């Protein structure tokens, strides 16, 4: 039913080389039965999520502001959401209220994956977090996908610390 | 205007603090009381007068989940002396979870070496833990290890970042 954050939003940013089967969009609220879940499940451990805990997550969502940048592809071919990544948005005081982006839970399907779309997904939202100002983007991953996040220009950091337990 | 509730941050702050210390959250009037001075201390803050510091105030106090910015006034200046946030990113993984971050910690330069940035760590590492986040991770510098490693945090390199 209605999108996570307005499309007219992440138009400009959607490249244009991909197969006329994949649209780029945000996520939707009936994504659930499109198999939004499932894909997520690829990525890591979804817990006890079920349809209405997810509808509830997504409107909590929705009205927040900055945006929950989520952006998914769809395939025509089957109706399923088969790629999906976020990019969220923090609001500081430094850099003169500026804003620091995220890009999170990045993951494509494993039988779709080598066909470009995580590439097309990683370039939006890089180009729809520059677009809206973020000073600073980050993405937490092993960078065994060193060709890949630097043509974005993503560096190595280790300015991060996580628990030890 | 509190940025967040102070009853949620009570349980967390550490006993007997020195009382010339008060723990609690950002206010809207804190602009008065040096805090764009003390966050200088920690990187380029632009040009952040009051009108804008208040409109970004607001922008934040009404986000849901807020933002937990944590703040220590010192009596014997009535200034902000130290500063920390715990932001929290919703999720739909484990289970609708959430997200926590451990972000822009600073205390005044005079100020230094008398736990007040140790009193912000647990406090926000207290509260992520009562927020029920799955995983709190912290931005820092390695070389200071020797500070953020007592707050049970130690150095992850699976991370990429660029500035625009
Ligand atoms: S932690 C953040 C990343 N998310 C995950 O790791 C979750 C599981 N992995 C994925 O969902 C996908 O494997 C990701 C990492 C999202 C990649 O998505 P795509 O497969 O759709 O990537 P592209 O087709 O756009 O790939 C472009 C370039 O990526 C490099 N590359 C991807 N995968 C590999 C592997 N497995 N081994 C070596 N290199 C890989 C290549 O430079 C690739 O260009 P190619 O023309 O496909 O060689
Ligand atoms: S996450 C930090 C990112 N922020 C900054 O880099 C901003 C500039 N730095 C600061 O604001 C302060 O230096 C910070 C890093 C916030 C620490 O604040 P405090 O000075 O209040 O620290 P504590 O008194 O709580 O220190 C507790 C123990 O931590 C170790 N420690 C603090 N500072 C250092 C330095 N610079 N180098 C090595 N160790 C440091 C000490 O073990 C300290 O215990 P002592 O009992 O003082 O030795």
């Amino acid at each position: 039913m209605s999108h996570i954050f307005d499309a007219s939003v992440l138009a400009p940013h959607i490249p244009s080389n991909l197969p006329d089967n994949f649209k780029v969009r945000p996520l939707a609220k009936d994504d659930f039965s499109k198999g939004y879940v499932d894909l997520l499940s690829q990525l890591t451990s979804v817990g006890n999520l079920d349809q209405e805990a997810f509808e509830k997550r997504f409107e909590a969502m929705r009205t927040s502001v900055p945006n929950y940048h989520i952006v998914v592809i769809e395939d025509s071919n089957s109706q399923k959401v088969v790629a999906s990544a976020s990019l969220v948005v923090e609001m500081k005081f430094i850099h003169g209220a500026g804003s620091r982006g995220r890009v999170e839970d990045v993951v494509v399907d494993t039988e779709m994956r080598r066909q470009k779309l995580g590439a097309v997904l990683l370039k939006t939202l890089v180009s729809l977090g520059k677009s809206l100002g973020v000073y600073k983007i980050s993405l937490e991953c092993v960078p065994e996908l060193l060709p890949f996040y630097s043509q974005f220009g993503f560096q190595d950091d280790c300015n991060f610390m996580t628990q030890r337990f």
